[PDB]
């Protein structure tokens, strides 16, 4: 993400990482005991989910690592519009909760009023570098009349626009997947938006996840 900086170390209990080959790959956020939440576009084989981590250099006591045993990702998603950009994970085992491994709860209501927000992830910086240290920003959701103004023909109502005019602060590479959090509840998942990354003329896109209430419930159900 640019434009952040270092989030507070008990500020994130929610966040995964998800690697793959030992790297780095997405980020995502934890909704259940047993399930997290990432973007569609971040499923390939042998995923590895890192919990309770703030630094990705260091080998931490609050850390935990979890195999992916199933992952399943939305049937609709539209891979060239990133439409439906939604994948659920299901860990090998019950997360070991803690101050530092929390879920996030969802919001479910898509007439949310809450607008301030913030976004937080491993992914790439202003300088292009990748930081070890999770880096945090604050934004703001966009209406939804001001997200298709800026994208005409290519927002639906699976998606949501966030930014910040003061910095241009923004998700980025290596964010995919990671929470919009607004008042407190999970309102988006990173998906897609600018290149370079930077929302002072565009905003960042994000999957609205207040639209897949029935189908994350069946899922974990099942
Ligand atoms: C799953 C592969 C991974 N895909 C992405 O990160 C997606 C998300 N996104 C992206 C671009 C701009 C914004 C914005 N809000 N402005 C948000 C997201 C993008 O362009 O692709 C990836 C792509 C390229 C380099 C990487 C390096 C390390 C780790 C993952 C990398």
């Amino acid at each position: 993400l640019v434009h952040g900086g270092p989030c507070d170390k008990t500020s994130h209990p929610y966040q995964a990482a998800l690697y793959t080959s030992g790297h780095l790959l997405c980020g995502g956020v934890l909704i259940h005991p047993l399930w997290v939440l990432t973007a569609a576009h971040c499923k390939k084989p042998n995923l590895q989910v890192f919990l309770g981590k703030h630094n990705l250099g260091q080998q931490e006591s609050s850390q935990e690592q979890s195999s992916v045993v199933r992952a399943v990702i939305h049937p609709d998603y539209d891979a060239a519009s990133h439409d439906q950009d939604i994948m659920l994970l299901r860990l090998a085992r019950p997360a070991k909760l803690s101050e530092l491994i929390q879920p996030l709860p969802l919001e479910r209501d898509c007439s949310a009023q809450t607008t301030s927000c913030h976004i937080l992830g491993w992914g790439k910086t202003a300088d292009g570098d990748f930081p070890d240290t999770i880096q945090c920003a604050y934004i703001h959701l966009v209406s939804r009349e001001e997200c298709e103004h800026a994208y005409p023909g290519q927002i639906t109502q699976n998606m949501l626009c966030a930014g910040d005019e003061k910095y241009g602060k923004d998700s980025c590479q290596g964010d995919s997947g990671g929470p919009l959090v607004c008042g407190d509840h999970l309102r988006g998942l990173v998906s897609w938006g600018n290149i370079p990354c930077g929302s002072k003329e565009k905003p960042g896109v994000y999957t609205n996840v207040c639209r897949y209430t029935n189908w994350i419930q069946k899922t974990i159900q099942a």
